[PDB]
């Protein structure tokens, strides 16, 4: 028969990243061990994970072993299953939870991106990472920024794992700056490691007027087109990169609100999914990576 479970799982030592079990083997079931298997479990965990060990190998005779590739500052419990050549055992009781040492950040966040803001300032943005790399207490993130060409980093600590924006000021700067930024981690046992590298621009003047000429019609019952006029350029407004058009509606089933965005110099869009003989207002606004301008004046129609 397959192997008891085995009995008194307790970590004897742990590190950060490893730990130290021993156990004893469970009865035989007539079928001799050979092998023993380890899982750990943590709260982010989804049930128990099979885990690294050294030796990387244990047999029947082995009762003691080292468990690699921990997370730092991680809540852990440990279990052993029994394995024979003619089946698998019931897993053991779990160890008592503790908590790995912890350590410094070796995951850098993702997506570090940014732009738009205001005329004066730099927008830097990233991925907040997942709670269990964190590592530490007093957890945060150190972003880094430079103009193009400039050498000496500037930089500057964002608190809390969750956070996930930070923006610098400074009047000298001009409208769509370039700048290198990059974003690494830290917490109570240092500085971990950054991200690679990426350019973000200073942000710019919002779009001053409004796009004039809004009309909408409809050909399906599930679509209405909305048009206007696209907007000249004067250095005095801001610069438009597109249009973004909105659309709500007031039926008997729901009242809601669209927002749909189209980009350079088209004047039209198709809007789809919408509902069979209902009516919708549209409205229209220029945007740059500043945000939007002023709203058109709304127009309406009828679905078919």
């Amino acid at each position: 028969s397959p192997p008891g479970p085995p009995e008194d799982v307790k970590v004897e030592h742990i590190s950060s990243t490893t730990s130290q079990l021993s156990w004893r083997p469970g009865p035989d079931n007539n079928s001799p061990i050979q092998i023993f298997t380890i899982q750990t479990r943590t709260p982010f965990s989804v049930g128990w994970q099979a885990v690294a060990t050294v030796p990387e190998i244990l047999n029947g005779q082995t009762y003691n072993a080292t468990v690699v590739g921990l997370s730092p500052w991680v809540e852990y419990e440990f279990r052993v299953v029994a394995g024979n050549n003619i089946g698998i055992g019931e897993p053991s009781k779990p160890s008592e939870l503790l908590r790995t040492k912890a350590s410094v950040p070796n995951v850098a966040p993702g997506n570090i991106n940014g732009g738009g803001g205001s005329r004066s300032e730099l927008v830097i943005t990233w991925e907040a990472i997942p709670e269990e790399l964190q590592n530490g207490e007093g957890f945060g993130y150190i972003v880094m920024f430079r103009p193009v060409g400039t050498t000496a980093w500037m930089k500057e600590r964002v608190a809390l794992v969750e956070s996930s924006k930070f923006i610098y000021r400074n009047e000298s700067i001009m409208p769509l700056s370039p700048f290198e930024v990059k974003v690494g981690v830290y917490n109570n046992e240092g500085e971990g490691s950054l991200s690679t590298v990426t350019i973000v621009y200073s942000g710019e003047d919002e779009p001053q007027l409004a796009p004039r000429g809004t009309s909408v019609q409809s050909f399906s019952a599930s679509e209405m087109e909305v048009s206007w006029n696209a907007i000249a350029w004067n250095r005095n407004t801001g610069r438009v990169l597109g249009y973004e058009v909105l659309y709500w509606t007031d039926n008997s089933k729901e009242s809601m609100i669209g927002k749909i965005r189209v980009s350079g110099n088209v004047t039209t869009k198709n809007i789809t999914g919408l509902r069979a003989n209902t009516i919708y207002f549209a409205s229209v606004r220029a945007y740059n990576t500043a945000g939007t301008g002023p709203s058109s004046l709304p127009v309406n129609v009828t679905t078919k």
